[PDB]
This record gives structure tokens, C-alpha cells and sequence, in this order.
DNA sequence: CTGCAGCTC
DNA sequence: GAGCTGCAG
């Protein structure tokens, strides 16, 4: 993408976005992380995508279960900074899926995370009104976390 | 053309020009080009001096010492209510803001500088964020206080 | 920990 | 109004 001048290179950047939103697999204008990994989710769990400004989560899986998926794009697996989740400002939630993209967007890690646990890793922020988690490598390995890593590659 | 890729071949590309954005110095974080793309119009418009990327409040300080707020939103329905909302405002130690809007090919459409006073009077609060909201309507853009930035902001895009 | 633009109805 | 994901020091 060198020979690409900047202004083709904004214009790829949204026609990327619009080709992806034709395909179905975002729905907003948000960068494509979040859509996409609520897609994924869907399609390993065959679950029932929410209203978009729902509150409290994303995916009711088909045996019920309501998953409050969260996505970070992992460019350096070193860098503590790249496993801050998304705020979390309800806890009226069964599980978080936690999804790692490399920067090719491929599935990294993800894993299955139940809501108590969640809490228990979480820090409040009085400047944001909301809960910080992160995805370290001790909250991705705790004993009551699921691998979802192979789940999640077998529908990318 | 991005309609013969592959959904696979289509995100890669969509990390790759993020890459290239960031490697020549147009953006400076991971997240989408709009935000850091509209402060580097401000600073190139202003010659200012650009904030650490964590600051509170303000983002460009300009050679005369206005704290300026680039608040940026890319249109694609020019009269849609939606897609005028700015993001959220926690602080008002700025002293004006510039409203830049993006069209939907990533070129400056319109650009506005706003008194903070005016951001002030425009805005609801959301206890849900804990942080201000501020529209980005015809009718604070064409506030007689409002300074139009769209041609000097034009001139500097590429 | 402190923040920012994941890092629409 | 109610909300979401406009990622960094
Ligand atoms: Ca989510
Ligand atoms: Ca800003």
C-alpha cells in the first residue's frame, strides 16, 4: 500500500468498510472489530444477534445464555495496554467472550469468561462511570475460563 | 476493486491501511483514521502544537494559545440528526472546538470553530458516560459566533 | 491508575 | 432521551 497516495488510502479505508457492511459482516460504521467478533460469536454459538444499543449484551446463545462480547486487536502480545476490554457498565450478563485478533484480523485467542469473574478482574473508573477489565494471560488461563480459541477459528 | 476480495483478503487490507496511515504519520493510534486525521488537518490548518494523545480536554494548542477540541464525525446522510453527534465531552478546559465533517470518501465537507461558551449552551448531559453531548446541527454551525473553517481546512487535505 | 476516539436506536 | 464499539499514557 506504499504507492497508495494518503488520499486513497482514506478512500480504501472506507470503501473497505462499506464492502464488509454489503457483506454483512459488520453493521455499523465502527471500525470492523467489534461487529466482527460479535460475528464470529453468533455463528459459533448459533445465537441470536441483539439490538445494536442494547444494553448489557450481545449474543442469547440457543440454549439461553447472554454473552457480552469484547474484542481488542492484538498488534505486540507484550503490550499490557492491547488487552484493556471496552468499559463494561452492567453486570446483567451470563458470560463475556473475550476475542484477540493478530493484526491480519485473524482469531488469536478468545475465551469464555463468566460474568463473577469478570467482576472479580474488574476496576472501576469514576471517570467513565464503567468497569475496566483486562485480558491479561492469568484471566485468559484462570481455571473457571473455556478455551474458545478453536471454536472461534472453526468459523472464521 | 474490494468486491472481487476475499472477506478474508478484505480485512487484512483493512489492518494493512491502518498500518500505512500510521507509518507515514497521518494517524498515530490504532483507532479508526477519522479522529486522528481531523486533528492533523487542525494542526496543519493551524500550525499548532498537537497534545499528548491522552490529554484531557483539549487537543491542539494554537501558535496564539487557543486550546482547540477537534471533535470529528465522517457523513454519510448529510441530514441525518444521528450522525451530527459529537464525542461525548467530559471537560471544558477548551477554549473552542472545531467541528470537522468528514464525507463519505474521507474529504472535509464542512469545519466549524466553536466557542466553548457555545459548545456549553448546546449540550445535554448523559449521566449514563458521565460526559456531555453536543450536536453538530446546521444551526450551531451557522451560529453567528461560529467561525467557517471549511476552506482552510480544505486547502491543507491532499 | 489516569485518560482517548475499540484504543446507534 | 436511551444507548454502543467515533484504543493510549
Ligand atoms: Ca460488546
Ligand atoms: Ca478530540
Amino acid at each position: 500500500l506504499e504507492n497508495l497516495t494518503t488520499r486513497e488510502l482514506l478512500a480504501v479505508s472506507r470503501a473497505s468498510l462499506r464492502e464488509l457492511k454489503r457483506r454483512g459482516v459488520i453493521r455499523s460504521g465502527n471500525a470492523p472489530a467489534g461487529d466482527y467478533a460479535e460475528l464470529l460469536v453468533q455463528r459459533a454459538t448459533d445465537g441470536e444477534l441483539a439490538n445494536a444499543s442494547q444494553k448489557s449484551w450481545d449474543i442469547r446463545t440457543t440454549e439461553g445464555d447472554r454473552l457480552q462480547v469484547k474484542a481488542r486487536v492484538i498488534t505486540d502480545e507484550h503490550a499490557n495496554g492491547e488487552r484493556q476490554l471496552s468499559t463494561i457498565r452492567s453486570w446483567d450478563f451470563d458470560a463475556a467472550v473475550i476475542v484477540l485478533f493478530d493484526d491480519n484480523f485473524r482469531v488469536w485467542r478468545a475465551a469464555r469468561v463468566p460474568a463473577a469473574i469478570m467482576k472479580e478482574a474488574a476496576y472501576y473508573s469514576q471517570h467513565v462511570r464503567g468497569y475496566t477489565v483486562y485480558a491479561k494471560d492469568a484471566l485468559l488461563n484462570h481455571s473457571e475460563v473455556e478455551d474458545w480459541t478453536e471454536q472461534l477459528r472453526s468459523v472464521e
